[PDB]
């Protein structure tokens, strides 16, 4: 079977090769600029700016290359002024070879166990649009739809105002 | 004749005011059913779901003009994010550099917590603010291009809970 659980600090080189395998399956691998340090300085510090969920399966059925992680979702608090607070699902996904088995379910169902003890009163995420499989696999678990135009200040300008 | 200070327990009063301008200003004001008690809780408690900086001046009788609302989200790729949720000034106010000021505290948090890029949203119905981003750097990030916004509401999320 496996086992759904928070992060550590020593899951950090896990999550970072399954934020590659992810965005690679995104048909952009060569994006991911994020390293393990980043991901323990960020992640594990006093004020985290995410938060993992990890899928650990036992000795029997680690990858061939010995690793005991096969999925992950990253997420964080966001707040809406007209609503309140939300929580935001930023990364969700588990190895080819291990989906199938309810871990993605699983993980889904500690996502909203956290939203609940947090009060946050929905869930957001983005898919892909051609990502047809996993959108399905999320409408058939209430997803729904909900536009402007996503903007950016890289720190070039940032640091100049 | 203005000042841009972090806001406090006390301006969420304020704070709801000017949401609800601005989501009147968007044509949407009856859909704000946050309470001020809500934004106290939720700012101002043990654990801060957001930051608010407020524009503050020397008509209602109030002083606080302008605001901002934010916190800090996560890329996977890139890392730490500064996200800017509301921004606004009241009309009568303006034009005469508190937005500008506004964005120059909220970049300075940015380069103090070592955000490597600031997000936000611009409505494509609006040319000056496309250009009021564009003269400041603000990229088009068309990166949204090729993605479907989802949400999963309470009641399908108490389902998967229990
Ligand atoms: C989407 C994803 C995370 C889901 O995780 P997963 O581990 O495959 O999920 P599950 O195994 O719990 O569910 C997959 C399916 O197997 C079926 N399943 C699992 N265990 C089962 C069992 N014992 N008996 C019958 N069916 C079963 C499920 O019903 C489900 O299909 P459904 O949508 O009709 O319910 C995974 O497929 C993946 O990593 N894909 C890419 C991720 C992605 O596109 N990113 C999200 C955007 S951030
Ligand atoms: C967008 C908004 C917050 C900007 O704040 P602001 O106070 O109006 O902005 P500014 O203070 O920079 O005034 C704009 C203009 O006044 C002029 N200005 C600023 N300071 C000045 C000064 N001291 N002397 C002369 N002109 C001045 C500038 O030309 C400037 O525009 P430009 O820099 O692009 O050329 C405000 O217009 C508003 O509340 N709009 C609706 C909110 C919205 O669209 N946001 C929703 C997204 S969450």
């Amino acid at each position: 079977k496996f086992k759904i659980r928070p992060a550590t600090a020593s899951d950090c080189s896990d999550i970072l090769r399954l934020i590659k395998e992810l965005a690679k399956y995104e048909y952009m691998e060569d994006q991911v600029i994020l390293t393990e340090k980043d991901l323990q300085e960020d992640g594990f510090g006093e004020h985290p700016f995410y938060h993992c969920l990890v899928a650990e399966v036992p000795k029997e059925h680690w990858t061939p290359e010995g690793h005991s992680i096969v999925g992950f979702a990253m997420y964080y608090f966001t707040y809406d002024p007209w609503i309140g607070k939300l929580l935001y699902l930023e990364d969700f996904f588990v190895m080819s070879d291990y989906r199938g088995f309810g871990i993605g379910s699983e993980i889904l169902k500690n996502l909203s166990q956290v939203a609940m003890k947090c009060r946050c009163s929905s869930m957001h995420f983005l898919v892909a649009e051609w990502n047809e499989p996993s959108i399905n696999f999320y409408k058939r678990r209430g997803a729904s739809d909900l536009g402007w135009r996503l903007f950016k200040i890289d720190k070039e300008y940032l640091l100049k105002m």
